[PDB]
């Protein structure tokens, strides 16, 4: 099925997701001087206290650190959102080389990579109802830049030697994710949707203006996974990122002035 190489890669997806093609696909450049800063944004609230991180993944696309989300604990509300959105998981996009991997692009700027924080809307009672719906899920996008390590961070990279290939996971109990955010709240946002098939127009975007730093070692780390299953042919985990999508008529907000 689908993935990010020449013959399965993301030019190819509309063929069995036409919404591939829809008009609110995602990601997309952020347009820096054509933002508006919205007074009427709420403040955005990060209510990471009582996370419960229970699982690491390698699902042959990224790797997903998986949350218990049966209950209230880790929940984002305010900005852009009506009502509770829980966290499920988190997983990064990134490239081959530093001057890759964002999905988002800020005046056509490439990160080195992504992280998304994804959220749903405790209102429609499950994640798989949450999708099927325009206000169904909150992603909470942070850019990546190489430079100095994020202690936060490297507990992550740690465990990527223990799930290298597709299909293997590991117990992840314990980690704050509140390590992973930068010190500013600042934010875009605009409606979109999921980055990956069936790229459902079920997200609510917010992405942060301040990027986190991470190290060389700690990127070099991601670009060691793997695409394929255990004694497949080795094919690098890197360039996991789909490309800008035409913004069409849409209106991304800024939070600060
Ligand atoms: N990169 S991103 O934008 O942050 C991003 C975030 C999360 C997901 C994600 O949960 N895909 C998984 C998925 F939702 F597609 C899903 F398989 F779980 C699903 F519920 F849709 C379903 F497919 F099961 C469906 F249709 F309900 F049957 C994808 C992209
Ligand atoms: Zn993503």
């Amino acid at each position: 099925h689908w993935g990010y190489g020449k013959h399965n890669g993301p030019e190819h997806w509309h063929k069995d997701f036409p919404i591939a093609k829809g008009e609110r696909q995602s990601p997309v450049d952020i347009d820096t001087h054509t933002a508006k800063y919205d007074p009427s944004l709420k403040p955005l609230s990060v209510s990471y206290d009582q996370a419960t991180s229970l699982r690491i993944l390698n699902n042959g696309h990224a790797f997903n650190v998986e949350f218990d989300d049966s209950q209230d604990k880790a929940v984002l509300k305010g900005g852009p959102l009506d009502g509770t959105y829980r966290l499920i998981q988190f997983h990064f996009h990134w490239g081959s080389l530093d001057g890759q991997g964002s999905e988002h692009t800020v005046d056509k700027k490439k990160y080195a990579a992504e992280l998304h924080l994804v959220h749903w809307n405790t209102k429609y009672g499950d994640f798989g109802k949450a999708v099927q719906q325009p206000d169904g899920l909150a992603v909470l996008g942070i850019f990546l830049k190489v430079g100095s390590a994020k202690p936060g961070l490297q507990k992550v990279v740690d465990v990527l030697d223990s799930i290298k290939t597709k299909g293997k996971s590991a117990d992840f109990t314990n980690f704050d994710p509140r390590g992973l955010l930068p010190e500013s709240l600042d934010y875009w946002t605009y409606p979109g949707s999921l980055t990956t098939p069936p790229l459902l127009e079920c997200v609510t975007w917010i992405v942060l203006k301040e990027p986190i730093s991470v190290s060389s070692e700690q990127v070099l780390k991601f670009r060691k996974l793997n695409f394929n299953g255990e004694g497949e042919p080795e094919e690098l985990m890197v360039d996991n990122w789909r490309p800008a999508q035409p913004l069409k008529n849409r209106q991304i907000k800024a939070s600060f002035k």
